[PDB]
């Protein structure tokens, strides 16, 4: 088969850990896929945990370097017609939303298609009309945004209706791996010069969200999922059609009342034990993204951590977290 794949990434010190002179007690090793923790002692003598993972980037790692590696690759794929899954787990402020979203460079320096703080989801959309646009695929992009607080869903990006209004979900007559999702949004993106305003909208909604539920952008999970519908005219003359879905998801903060990441780890544990079992229904998180666990879709999972030396016992608890999903068997 195919085992899901996970990646670490650890982001840098930020403005407010540099001027301290902050001791970093993480040390990453690309070539090597190993990520080093020191769990106590001096910076002349100590003990450390290590971990090999698919693939390990460290501070100096640019949104670039993460596309190029991990999504293109997966893209292509979700092109040929797959289905395709990346997860973002770890504590709140690792960079779960810098890496699946990416920021504006202050000051307005660059356009967004330039900015190199571009996360994954605008590059993505970005590249799709590139790479298709390239060839003469009659092609259709069409995005959606779920998020799931405290059980209860949302649409961020339904501009008729308030984020207030949440959504109702069935198990779906036929795919018996799917769900019925009654009032999900979906917006049809014509071109790449349409990408930007369709995500401001979403990150606009998020800010009522964030005002009507406490500590929205932490509790919350979100789904963004981009559906690409091709009729594809090879210089053959065929004309071959292909429907790709790639899903973006964005965890709540994995910190030590979330029912959906308690629901998570239990499903992961129970693939990797090979358990008979595995509560899917437990959660809606789960139940949405069933196939992407154990299913038939082609997953990876990227673990944001912090270098800092008070994040030592969270930043090893997502990389022993992340380091038994890499044991979980997709197809
Ligand atoms: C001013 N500096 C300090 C902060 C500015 N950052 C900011 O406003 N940030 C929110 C906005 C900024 C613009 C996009 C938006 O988040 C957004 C919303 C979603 C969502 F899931 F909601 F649909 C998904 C992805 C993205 N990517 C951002 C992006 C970043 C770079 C290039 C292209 C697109
Ligand atoms: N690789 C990185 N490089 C630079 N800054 C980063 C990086 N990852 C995260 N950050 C910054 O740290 C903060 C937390 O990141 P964020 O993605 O919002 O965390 P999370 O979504 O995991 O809670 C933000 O201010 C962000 O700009």
């Amino acid at each position: 088969g195919k085992n899901i794949q996970v990646v670490v990434r650890c982001r840098p010190f930020n403005l407010a850990e540099r001027k301290a002179s902050a001791h970093s007690i993480v040390e990453c090793d690309p070539v090597r896929k190993e990520v080093s923790v020191r769990t106590g002692g001096l910076a002349d003598k100590s003990s450390r945990k290590t971990y090999t993972f698919d693939m390990v980037f460290g501070a100096s790692t640019k949104q670039i370097d993460v596309y190029r590696s991990v999504v293109c690759p997966i893209l292509d794929e979700v092109i040929m017609g797959y289905n395709c899954t990346i997860f973002a787990y770890g504590q709140t402020g690792t960079g779960k939303t810098f890496t699946m979203e990416g920021e504006r460079s202050p000051n307005e320096e660059y356009t967004w298609e330039e900015d190199p703080l571009a996360g994954i989801i605008p590059r993505t959309l970005h590249q799709i009309f590139e790479k298709l646009t390239d060839n003469g695929t009659e092609f259709s992009v069409k995005v959606s945004l779920l998020e799931i607080y405290n059980e209860e869903l949302f649409d961020l990006l339904n501009p008729s209706s308030d984020v207030s209004e949440r959504l109702q979900m069935f198990d779906d007559p036929r795919n018996k791996r799917g769900v019925i999702i009654k009032g999900l949004e979906e917006i049809t993106v014509h071109n790449k010069d349409e990408v930007y305003q369709i995500l401001e909208k979403g990150a606009a909604k998020r800010t009522t969200a964030a005002t009507l539920m406490n500590a929205y952008s932490s509790r919350s999970h979100s789904v963004f999922s981009v559906t690409i519908h091709m009729k594809e005219t090879t210089i053959d003359g065929e004309e071959l059609v292909k429907i790709g879905k790639l899903n973006l998801v964005d965890l709540a903060g994995s910190e030590n009342i979330n029912q959906s990441l308690l629901t998570l780890g239990r499903v992961i544990t129970a693939l990797v034990e090979r358990t008979p079992h595995v509560p899917y229904r437990e959660s809606k998180l789960t139940r949405i993204l069933q196939d992407s666990l154990g299913g038939r879709t082609r997953t990876s999972i990227i673990a944001t951590i912090s270098p800092a030396s008070l994040n030592l016992e969270e930043t090893l608890s997502t990389l022993e977290y992340a380091h038994r999903a890499k044991n979980i068997l997709n197809k």
